[PDB]
């Protein structure tokens, strides 16, 4: 029995849907996520900061350092993953592409790590690839360049916290192994596969072998779905041995038409991984999976 | 027995190696070249122009002209193939990534067609992705907006230019899929998958076999690989009912420390195809494969 | 929601372990097996008889007929599938190999089929191999001649029985398609693989997207996994659109040290189908989807 | 550059067809076609022999005797793989399976290694399967227990002699796999798959991407095919870092209705290997890739 490391991915920086009526927007909603992510069984949570008000994107330094301290604070322990692939949003202006639109959001490593100098999470994720990129009917372009993405590794060995190598293709695996033989990657190497983002790697079975393939054996691997997609890669990364991740950051709905809260979204994830014959394992599990000190 | 479309890149844009003692630089040698590659077999002609003096890279329309004149006026039949993977190089400023450096070239589609507009070849070649990548040393970042191979994908249809959509990823295949679905790709797609290239798809047979299994039925598809590489990703894709494409464009050597000509490359490849109990396509033969007007 | 067939194999004829303390052994314990895996929501029911005393093997026409007149007269439906693996039991003679040992039981067609001449189910099970195979610490021979197999599908053929072609191999696949060429199979084509059973195709995810890639497109498929496979075969098999199988066949245990009920068995794998955004078949659905008269 | 085994199996015991003029046929000739294989490139030798009247089926040792008399006395060198895949003909008497038909030739043990004790070549092929087989239109059944099959390789040991472990489906190298584990496979173990035999593996490049991840990382493995499919497999072993195999046993034609010589075949798949940037191992070379004493 293979101990499955499950991370919940709370609320995400997708435009908040108001039909749903408990999605965590506030940075105590969200701390409350992480909590009743950790009861279900979760082995680490995934943060986003949304603006407070409007639900919308954030990446307010301030914000992110209430959630840590009240998830800390809350009585119940669960590993902290913060997102860092903010900072890289590229909107290409159309008279001239060499140009970025003033709605950009492109800004230097030193102000990107800023949350993660004041909160030190054990992990952070780190987007490593530049690409053609869509959510709902917004186009953009993701824009990490190598060189940014190896000051940004470095920042994270001094730091002491280990990123989430976020992979939307075989060529950002390659990239990834290029920064471990680089010496930018410190102890166990994690990878993570996001699948069916537009226009990155789909979600299908072939596709998780595939890339699964090019991962080095000494890794931590996990991938996951968005939607639909979320429950059958995770049963899918369970039965190929990778980690898994569920979360209102990927889906809304415990069903066709029914809205999940993110502790029915682990319990079902839980459920399945136990029913194959594995267990999820608890943070302290995870970290010794992952060579984090305890 | 399939015919194979075999397509010769006959020079392309790296750096000129100048102990390779027949690099082809002026239109004269580039044409030239194609003549050769045709004579030796080959199918189509894939053409880039340099700096008649440097050997540097070079998108003039006066030498994609007159290249495309000598051809044409040579008494040797082949389908013409022209780049147009050029304008969309971008070199974020460390300093502030949401400005290009001076030496980016990212221009307009208007500009990036000019010399389909004057040269009308049957096909060109179009980079459907956005992208880290690698020259030697040179780290940069492809910069081709969904948006921009939109409006690209149009001008070709209008001009009667069949694109070869060039993929370096699965999701690059999807978004192929998509124009497709857009109506902006007329008769028989073309798809070729880009091996090897840092930071894309590497050169594997798990790759190549994966990727195809993407790429639509209806459509034809080809594989390369760079260097070393260049003959084993040529058998593989014939084996796996792909068309192939060898050339300087893509390998100097014909073996460790020999340099080739073009028409060796092709006579090597014509040689291995046809000893796997297969042929190459004549100009017409393809021209019929893809459903080009004779 | 694809609607997902699930077949319960209630006992099969692997030795008894009297440590299990329901094992069903009797006609009256298999028939209430096979009603207690509908009432769980089976789609089929896969039946042995065993000698009722010994809990031994068997091949008893009375007996079979015994369970098929309980379970229709169960006031629960459930679509019939009985074992007809039965007869190609061969040990060679080590003293002379061309020699079978008289414990052998190889039998010829007519005697094969008389269970399902007086029984008429609605499915047979079919084992399309001839090979080396293992029971616990017994070795032997399965001895079906591709002869015998066309002549046994043609009795199922004049019975108006749908063959469930059993296979071990892709080879086994090949010769499926051979029957089915040969007008041997009937409507929808039923094919499944029988993963990690000595000296067969093992129980891996590669084995069985390789395997499936070989099978009709027009064909319904299944494959199972025997023991702590059983749970992980099932949900790979749901993933990749084939249908499933559990049972006490296939395995005793609910987990580590504890004895399951069919009915737990397949409790389990109807809970997994549906938090993969899924459904179990009902008997008439699977009867549809197989193209069986209602 | 890695260096590529190259079997030429010479003659096999396929009918002779008589329009080809320069069948192997007498111990003089099947020799003379080895020597003919060796000065082409070949490394390896693949003996059969045959009735030096009918050019019939064989496996007098007195005549494998004369062939390895004369190779090894002809003043050229070649690592000799003499069949074992003899004696395991069964033929069910079709009115009572249980029995053989005279014309059936399962021999012991002893009788089969008699023309190995004689004649002591480096390797020998042992078909380490047991299943329904198809030679032109006769369909017969190969009957190799694992009882003999262990027996056999017991012998081999004994014999000094390397096996070459034929595998037609992944659950004959499972099998190999237990050989290896019950100390029975001496050294660098030797698999080979045969491709397109039916009801075996077909000859695709899917099937040896996927048989070959089964077979173990310390051993030599090598994939052939038939007829059309010889050339194609070669290649496609070449490129997956398999060794390969060619000849007359497998293939009589150069080109469409054009008879080969084994030499030529020999030259062809040389030619290839040498194209793709590899080489074929001289006899010494192999000997040393396979841990064969000089
Ligand atoms: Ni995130
Ligand atoms: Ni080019
Ligand atoms: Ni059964
Ligand atoms: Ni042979």
């Amino acid at each position: 029995s293979r101990k499955v490391i499950l991370t919940c991915a709370v609320t995400g920086n997708a435009p908040f849907n108001p039909k749903h009526p408990s999605m965590p927007i506030t940075p105590a909603q969200i701390a409350d996520a992480c909590v009743e992510a950790a009861k279900a069984g979760a082995s680490v949570a995934h943060i986003h900061v949304r603006d407070p008000k409007t639900g919308g994107g954030s990446r307010d330094p301030v914000l992110f350092k209430e959630v840590v301290d009240r998830v800390r604070s809350s009585g119940t322990d669960i590993v902290l993953n913060l997102t860092c692939g903010l900072g890289a949003f590229l909107l290409p202006d159309p008279e001239d592409e060499s140009k970025a639109l003033p709605e950009s959001d492109v800004v230097p490593v030193a102000e990107r790590v800023k949350h993660l100098e004041d909160c030190l999470p054990e992990i952070a994720s780190l987007d490593i690839t530049t690409g053609n990129q869509v959510e709902g009917k917004l186009e953009f372009v993701y824009l990490n360049t190598t060189r940014t993405l190896r000051a940004m590794a470095r920042r994270f060995q001094e730091l002491g916290i280990k990123p989430e190598l976020e992979v939307f293709s075989p060529g950002d695996i390659l990239f990834g192994k290029q920064l471990i033989e680089e010496g930018l990657i410190d102890g166990v190497p994690l990878f993570q596969m996001v699948l069916g983002v537009l226009w990155g790697a789909p979600a299908s079975t072939e596709t998780m072998i595939y890339q699964r393939n090019l991962i080095p054996a000494n890794a931590q691997w996990a991938a996951f779905g968005i939607g639909r997609d979320q429950m059958p890669m995770m049963a899918q990364a369970a039965l190929l041995g990778g980690n898994v991740r569920v979360g209102l950051e990927d889906n809304l709905y415990l069903s066709r038409g029914v809205f999940a809260t993110n502790g029915q979204l682990v319990e079902r994830a839980r459920t399945v991984i136990e029913h194959l014959g594995m267990s999820v394992a608890t943070p302290d599990e995870a970290r010794d999976i992952m060579g984090l000190s305890r």
